[PDB]
């Protein structure tokens, strides 16, 4: 029959699964970095691939896949030609788009996915939207990052005399095993480039913030909204009422209450949702050979 | 006689003026970076011998120098003591009280330089203090980067379209050679960590702002206040109420007009800066061996 794969391509591993075009599955795969920014592009392309075969056991015939890191139309450039070449059909978005199918089953939709980075990706029947998303340093409001650089920055003039210490204070100097001011500058040489490092700090603004910490809660607060704005506009472009979200910042209990707040104010619905990036992928394959969903999912 | 150096050892390159100990002008020189982040630690020392042998045409009696990059008891911990061999008598200090020092003449005050960095350096007759002046990441707060990042910002909010675009869009664009979102995105992936790049941009912000773009003028007027802010506090800690300003955001005039309105509003005076760096380290040795500054002066 018809093997069809659904990948999602991240910048840590790359889960692939596979089925017919009946709703039935086949088998599942795993393999390193899709994100070729983070291993190269032959490499990300090798690690498709894999994935892929193992979850088809064999060839694919139609293969869905999201990927990250393609945040430019050079970077479509340098991953489509090979990518293309996994199997006879490859439908490439980026991996925003197929956790937002694994939720709208393929129909217009909205989600936001805030991690260590964040975006707000968009269908609307006809095309893919997105705001956001472009990285730490042009973009990203609101991700784990961008809380994690607001907590050190106000660490700093705590450290300095400008701000009475908060629990926030503490918190953070545990986090990343500083003890004061000098090791903190010491710290940053090394450490100001490194991305996870700096979101690894949400963490702590989290539990500043649960233990009441007002400098920690407004971080969290103005963090979401940011970002909420941005939900609420492609939303409101797309023409729908309800937004996904995703990401580890929505497991911050103060963080997804602002979030959902301000979505709430302008009469939008928020839901996490409850099905994987992979089997998005999936429903993106299926929609464009016209296997039916509904065999997939229910 | 005697020798006097004075020193500004910065992170592009190192300054030195020779004077004896009776205002008399000897002899000036330059070398490298003497920020040994820049070009390591043995090269910023060799360096900065280099500038002062050149200045006093042979070996100097006593060396003050006004020195980049020791932002932390670690680093005056690797600096000092090889530092310490380039003259008999050698004092040290952060580039910041030798600006200082240039414009009080050795005597309490406070001085802030906004540059690609952003720091507020104090003297109270006895301790030197300082707030921010930390780094891009940590603090800088207006400073070049932070207002140049401010831009980028909201320049990639304009092309998602969730504002209007300004100004500030094509100024910003011209000035890192971008025309467009895809162009800006590839951009960032090998030029986020360039600090001077970023930094580059806040002329874009000055131009922009200057006709007639309020999101530019918003920028400047965010941290201006915010680094005026830590000025006051500073200043009201050491207990003056005159400050220094240098840098190139005070040569944008509606930073400097944000930031001196702020100030005047908080009770402080302010004058830009009149010497340079070099003579305020020749200042910070005539203090220690006891030249006379009013024949330098």
């Amino acid at each position: 029959m018809m093997i069809i794969v659904g990948v999602d391509a991240g910048g840590t591993k790359t889960k692939a699964v596979a089925y017919d075009c009946e709703g039935n599955f086949i088998g599942e795969g795993s393999s390193g970095p899709g994100n070729y920014h983070n291993v190269g592009l032959t490499r990300a392309i090798e690690n498709i691939k894999e994935a892929v075969k193992i979850a088809a056991k064999g060839e694919a015939d139609v293969v869905g896949m999201g990927v990250a890191g393609l945040d430019s139309k050079f970077d479509w450039e340098n991953f489509t030609p090979l990518a293309s070449l996994i199997a006879p059909k490859v439908i490439i978005q980026h991996d925003g788009v197929i956790a937002l199918f694994a939720e709208t089953l393929g129909e217009p939709g909205v989600v936001v996915i805030a991690g260590t980075g964040s975006v707000v990706e968009g269908y609307n029947g006809k095309e893919f939207l997105r705001v956001g998303g472009r990285g730490w340093l042009l973009s990203d409001d609101g991700s784990a990052y961008w809380v994690g650089r607001k907590a050190l920055r106000k660490v700093l003039k705590m450290m300095d005399g400008l701000e009475n210490k908060t629990i926030l204070y503490n918190k953070v100097l545990k986090t990343i095993n500083v003890k004061d001011l000098d090791e903190l500058v010491m710290w940053s040489y090394t450490s100001s480039c490194q991305i996870d490092l700096v979101a690894s700090i949400a963490k702590a603004v989290d539990e500043a913030a649960n233990e009441g910490d007002t400098v920690a809660m407004d971080i969290l607060k103005q963090g979401a909204e940011l970002l909420a704005s941005q939900a609420v506009y492609l939303a409101r472009k797309i023409g729908t009422n309800k937004v996904y979200l995703k990401g580890g910042m929505f497991r911050s209990n103060i963080y997804h209450k602002f979030f959902t707040l301000y979505l709430e104010k302008e009469g939008i619905i928020s839901d996490l949702g409850k099905r994987s990036p992979e089997i998005g992928a999936v429903i993106l394959a299926y929609k464009e050979v016209g296997c039916d969903i509904k065999k997939l999912i229910s």
